Formats: C-alpha cells, sequence, structure tokens
C-alpha cells in the first residue's frame, strides 16, 4: 500500500 501527503503552506 502506497500513501504520500504533502503539504505546502
Ligand atoms: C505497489 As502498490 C502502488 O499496488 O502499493
Ligand atoms: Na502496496
Amino acid at each position: 500500500q502506497y500513501n504520500n501527503q504533502n503539504s505546502f503552506v
């Protein structure tokens, strides 16, 4: 299973 959560703020 693959999860990549990115946040740029
Ligand atoms: C190798 As996969 C994208 O089925 O977790
Ligand atoms: Na997988």
